[PDB]
Protein backbone atom coordinates (compact mmCIF):
# COMPACT_ATOMS: atom_id res chain seq x y z
CA UNK A 1 0.00 0.00 0.00
CA UNK A 2 2.54 2.17 0.99
CA UNK A 3 4.77 1.38 -2.15
CA UNK A 4 2.50 -0.42 -4.14
CA UNK A 5 -0.16 -3.30 -3.70
CA UNK A 6 -0.22 -6.31 -6.45
CA UNK A 7 -3.77 -6.07 -7.83
CA UNK A 8 -2.20 -2.47 -9.40
CA UNK A 9 -1.50 -2.33 -13.13
CA UNK A 10 -4.69 -0.61 -13.20
CA UNK A 11 -4.21 2.89 -11.85
CA UNK A 12 -0.69 2.89 -9.81
CA UNK A 13 1.39 1.88 -13.34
Amino acid sequence: VRRFPWWWAFLRR
